[PDB]
Order: C-alpha cells, then sequence, then structure tokens
C-alpha cells in the first residue's frame, strides 16, 4: 500500500488507476510534545541527593536542574544516546512516603497515528511496580485505559494477569493487565507485534490475513490508533521487598527512553504525511481533504465520503471522492 495512483495501459488507452495507500512508518518519538505532571515531580528544584549504582550507600549523587551535567529534564527520554551513556529523566525521591510517588507522562502528536510496532519504555533504576498506559483519540479531551502493569494485577486493579500473546482473534483488541514487566531487564512493553501475530503468525508471514482482519474485524484497526499516550506511573521499583523507611533516597523513577513506532492515520488515501502548519498532516489523494483525509474536497461531494480499503488484496480499494 505504498502507491496512491499509477499511469496504466487498459483496453481503452492510458489512464490513472488509484489504490489504497499508507504513509511510511516513522520514529514517532521525533514528533512528540511531552508534558510531565504534577509540577515539581522532576528532581533538582530544589537540589536533592539520591542513591545511584556508583554510590549506593553514601547516596551523595545530586540532581540539580540548574546544572546541565546534573539535570534530568523530560527531553532525555527522547534523545540519541552514545554507547555506555544512557540519559534519563528522573523523578524526586520517595521522601514523602507513605504518600504515593506518582508521575503522569503525556505524549502528544496532535495527529491521529497508528502503532506498527511495540511501545518500549526503558527504566534505569527499576521498572514500576504499578503503572497504567492510557490513550486518547481526541487530543486529550478524553482518556481510556490501553494497558495495565502490576507486580500483582489482582491486588492493584482487580484484573487477572494476561499476555497479548495469549489472546484469540476475537479478543486481540482487549485492554489487558500484565505482570511480565513489573514482577521482581529495563524494558516495559506495550505489545503491538504480538497482537499482529494473532492474525499473521509468530513469523508475520501471513500479512494477507492481518490486512483482511484490519478491514473486517470491528474496532481492530482503531485499537492501534491514537492522538496521545499517557504513562500514569503509580508505584516505583521495590526490589522485591517492603519500602526501606531509613533510605527513601533509593526510590525514584528514571526513564532513559520511550520508543514509539508507527505512521499517520490517512484513511488509506495518502502515502505521504508531513509537517503542515506546525503539525503532522496527511498529503491527501483520492480527492480527499482534512488532516486525516476524513472528508471529500469541496467540488467532489457527489457521493458520501468513504475510507480506502486494504481489500481486495494486494492493492485494495481507493474509495475516492467523486
Ligand atoms: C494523573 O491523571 C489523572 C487523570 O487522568 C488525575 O486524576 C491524577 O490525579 C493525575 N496524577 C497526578 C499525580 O497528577
Ligand atoms: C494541531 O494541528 C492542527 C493542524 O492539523 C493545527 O491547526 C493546530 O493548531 C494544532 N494544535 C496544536 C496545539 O498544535
Ligand atoms: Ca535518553
Amino acid at each position: 500500500y505504498d502507491i496512491c495512483k499509477s499511469w496504466v495501459t487498459t483496453d481503452e488507452g492510458p489512464t490513472w488507476e488509484f489504490y489504497a495507500c499508507q504513509p511510511k512508518v516513522m520514529r514517532l518519538k521525533d514528533y512528540v510534545k511531552v508534558k510531565v505532571e504534577p509540577s515539581g515531580i522532576t528532581c533538582g528544584d530544589p537540589p536533592e541527593r539520591f542513591c545511584s549504582h556508583e554510590n549506593p550507600y553514601l547516596c551523595s549523587n545530586e540532581c540539580d536542574a540548574s546544572n546541565p551535567d546534573l539535570a534530568h529534564p523530560p527531553r532525555l527520554m527522547f534523545d540519541k544516546e552514545e554507547e555506555g551513556l544512557a540519559t534519563y529523566w528522573q523523578s524526586i525521591t520517595w521522601s514523602r512516603y507513605p504518600s504515593p510517588l506518582e508521575a503522569n507522562i503525556t505524549l502528544s502528536w496532535n495527529k491521529t497515528v497508528e502503532l506498527t510496532d511495540d511501545v518500549v519504555m526503558t527504566f534505569e533504576y527499576g521498572r514500576p511496580t504499578v503503572m497504567v498506559l492510557e490513550k486518547s483519540l481526541d487530543n486529550g479531551r478524553t482518556w481510556q485505559p490501553y494497558q495495565f502493569y502490576a507486580e500483582d494485577c489482582m491486588e492493584a486493579f482487580g484484573m487477572s494477569a494476561r499476555r497479548a500473546r495469549d489472546m484469540s482473534s476475537s479478543s486481540a483488541h482487549r485492554v489487558l493487565c500484565t505482570e511480565e514487566y513489573s514482577r521482581w531487564e529495563k524494558h516495559v512493553r506495550f505489545e503491538v507485534r504480538d497482537r499482529f501475530a494473532i492474525f499473521a503468525g509468530p513469523d508475520l508471514r501471513n500479512m494477507d490475513n492481518l490486512y483482511t482482519r484490519l478491514e473486517s474485524a470491528k474496532g481492530l484497526k482503531e485499537f492501534f490508533t491514537l492522538t496521545d499516550l499517557r504513562m500514569r506511573l503509580l508505584r516505583p521499583a521495590l526490589g522485591g521487598t517492603y519500602v526501606q523507611r531509613e533510605n527513601l533516597y533509593k526510590y525514584f523513577y528514571a526513564i532513559s527512553n520511550i520508543e514509539v513506532i508507527g505512521r499517520c492515520k490517512c484513511n488509506l488515501h495518502a502515502n505521504l504525511c508531513s509537517m503542515r502548519e506546525g503539525s503532522l498532516q496527511c498529503e491527501c489523494e483520492h480527492n480527499t481533504t482534512g488532516p486525516d483525509c476524513g472528508k471529500c474536497k469541496k467540488n467532489f461531494r457527489t457521493r458520501s465520503w468513504r475510507a480506502g480499503s486494504y481489500l481486495p488484496l494486494p492493492h485494495g480499494s481507493p474509495n475516492a471522492c467523486a
């Protein structure tokens, strides 16, 4: 689905032929607007000591937001790292214990995007005991749970622990709770590739079946769609025991990387998506308009707008505006 139109030779002469088309897969973290809340959740204002791997007993490592060499701003979750040098955002220590240590990390695209691979969240001082990943489809006006993470899913959310890998073709779009990334390894994953594998096989060689279901199965493609993601961090790493009240300088969130892989949502009417008026927008084909090619162009409204289709394989139906 790389081609929107092609100049073909028929029994009547040369014409333009139209196909369902999709833009390229991007490094979505490159287009992210980050916001970390609440105010003052990020270490270093005022300067604060913490326990690091190098100094785990004297705990004299300092986070100071006014010193570039000692600051951990949110921008460090999205930079290009050099070998042996992981850079990370860092929260305040759990000095307010038993008050919960909570951080809301919001990722905004101001464009509907489609996940094509796993969401990978990389932690430096242990992965959370409790975290919820949420998604928005209307630019943060509304939020819905997308994935739950807990060391104990039943204790945290009252949900049975399940894997995306254990789902059937009728439940590939189900929001699950998992213990795989929290149970006492830096990566927390939101399993996209495993959900494709339900339809395409674990080798992803049955692409035909996946394109067929992305079309025929209700809410399947919308499941991979979003304008925003939010990581609600609820409880930090506990090291497999109860909180050590004598040393709270030990507990904090440290995130070196958030990898988000996918393409713009162009309703199968565009193979190009780029920055237009300061935000990602589709370069619409098929006589369509709007940022997602969701509407017909002004002088092309003889028929009601339809999205393009992956079907019939391999090029699908363009379902152009007339
Ligand atoms: C996180 O966002 C939720 C609303 O989605 C809000 O109720 C909660 O208080 C926020 N947490 C913090 C620590 O700000
Ligand atoms: C969102 O993108 C639209 C264009 O699609 C733009 O007009 C609008 O100003 C953007 N909003 C923000 C907050 O960037
Ligand atoms: Ca980093």
